[PDB]
């Protein structure tokens, strides 16, 4: 179990003004160190934040987080499950800021929430330090879905932030799992006039406003005033980065069909194929990727995270022979693409 720390700085907040916080489990003797951002979705406006606060409540306040919670798959401490990480020092970040981990605004008489997402992963970060962070040879800022996204958007900014604080030794790296999208055609259309209807370049658009977001500086300097949502789009932010980025991206994510509006004949082929051939493109040039053929909605935090292989390497193989190569190598690879085109054509999708 990792237990969980409400943040001492209670500034750093949820949505609703509660406090951020992580959960943590100390491996004592490890000086590896893996932060993973909780992902699931995001909202961009007052109406849209309102039902998801209904509803959706754990990911918008700390005021019904359990005391613990149980690392799996990449946070788990058991070799069985965990053959890459197990002996790490573990911390789960809840996402609580409903803003991609982008966010940098207080709740005020201005505004109903708070957006803190980057400055919650800064905080985390500052807070554990004192608790051994300070000894780290390496924090992997990993994350899943929306939290992918947000290794994007934050593993540069954590490396600064520990260059600023006098801490030049720890390597900072990042592992993003579903969180490399595709501001592509949608299947079928809708014009964005309310929160069904609206495209995620749009909806990114518009949270950045409302949530005061903010994107690494590289990519900022490039797009420049108005278009910062493009920093939100792996294939565009990416080559930005200095820290070392791990990306793990199923070719047909179930996340990307769904804002496709797929939900077979032969227009929708086309469509699933194109698709399927234009995020293998997208990774041709990132190194260390993991990118079997499937369609899953599936996350690095599942205890059965082993089984999916791509070319007969597992994903926490690649991982380990990613460490390896930061310290080719014969037979311990770290660029994993499917090249088959349709779902489940790669027999170890999950089911
Ligand atoms: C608390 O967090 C806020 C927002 O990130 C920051 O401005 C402030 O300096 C922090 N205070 C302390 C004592 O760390
Ligand atoms: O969490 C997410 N899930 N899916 C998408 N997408 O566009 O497919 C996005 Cl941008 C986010 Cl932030």
């Amino acid at each position: 179990d990792l237990r969980l720390h409400l943040l001492l700085n209670t500034s750093v907040t949820c949505n609703d003004g509660s406090p951020a916080g992580y959960y943590l489990k100390e491996s004592r003797g490890s000086r590896r160190w893996l932060l993973f951002l909780e992902g699931g979705w995001y909202c961009f406006n007052r109406e849209n934040c309102d039902s998801r606060y209904d509803t959706m409540r754990r990911l918008m306040s700390s005021r019904d987080w359990p005391r613990t919670r149980t690392g799996t798959g990449i946070l788990s401490s058991q070799p069985e499950e965990n053959p890459y990480w197990w002996n790490a020092n573990m911390v789960f970040i809840p996402y609580c800021s409903s803003d991609v981990w982008s966010g940098a605004s207080s709740k005020s008489e201005k505004n109903e929430y708070a957006f803190m997402g980057a400055l919650i992963i800064q905080e985390v970060v500052r807070e554990l330090l004192g608790r051994g962070l300070s000894g780290a040879k390496v924090l992997l800022l990993a994350g899943s879905s929306a939290g992918g996204t947000g290794v994007l958007l934050n593993v540069d900014r954590v490396a600064e932030q520990l260059e600023k604080l006098g801490y030049p030794a720890i390597q900072v790296r990042g592992l993003a799992d579903s969180g490399w999208f595709l501001d592509n055609k949608q299947y079928r259309h809708t014009d964005c006039v309310d929160t069904i209807t609206c495209a995620p370049t749009e909806a990114i658009r518009r949270g950045i406003r409302y949530w005061n977001g903010v994107v690494p500086e590289r990519c900022r300097r490039q797009f420049q005033e108005g278009e910062e949502w493009n920093c939100f789009f792996g294939y565009k932010v990416y080559p930005t980065l200095r820290s070392p980025v791990f990306v793990v991206q199923w070719l047909f994510d179930e996340a990307q069909l769904t804002v496709d509006n797929v939900h077979v004949q032969e227009g929708l082929r086309l469509y699933i194929q194109n698709l399927g051939r234009e995020l293998r493109h997208t990774l041709k040039d990132v190194p260390a990727s993991f990118a079997p053929a499937c369609l899953s909605h599936e996350i690095i935090i599942r205890s059965h995270w082993t089984d999916v292989q791509v070319k007969g390497t597992s994903l926490p193989r690649a991982l380990h022979c990613w460490d390896r190569s930061l310290h080719p190598l014969k037979g311990c690879p770290v660029h994993l693409v499917d090249s088959c085109p349709w779902p489940h054509c790669n027999p170890s999708c999950p089911t």
